[PDB]
């Protein structure tokens, strides 16, 4: 699979790009497997992009 | 007790509400641990989050 | 030499400063040492930054 990092460095490419609904479907993803696997990190490294991408769009 | 990346997590989340207040108290914590554990990547965790949360009005 | 973290740290509080030539030189070095790592945590962290930076400018 795609780990988290690399979701959310796509996130964050396509936020640039302005393209919001790709965006944030990666965010889910990531959000999806750090809370799944209950990690703290992976959930606060989410947690950033997740604003980052928001104003970046 | 809770770790820096779960004061962060904490402190975004009550910025995000507007309690300001409380988010910075949680934001000098999860300072003082990293610092104590002399751990760069946690310290600038918190940086990041520091900024983040300054940020919101 | 400094670590990846170390020069991240400096190249935000740089930037806070307004100084886009100094936090940007730290922002390359940074990148050019995650980049010989093939690190994706500490490339997503570079990422990051690298937008934090360019946002306070
Ligand atoms: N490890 C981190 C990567 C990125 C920068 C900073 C804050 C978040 C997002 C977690 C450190």
């Amino acid at each position: 699979g795609p780990s988290v990092s690399e979701l959310l460095q796509r996130a964050l490419k396509l936020a640039e790009e302005g393209n919001k609904e790709e965006a944030e479907k990666l965010l889910r993803e990531a959000r999806r497997i750090a809370e799944e696997l209950n990690d703290e990190e992976l959930e606060i490294t989410v947690q950033v992009v997740e604003i980052l991408v928001r104003q970046m769009l």
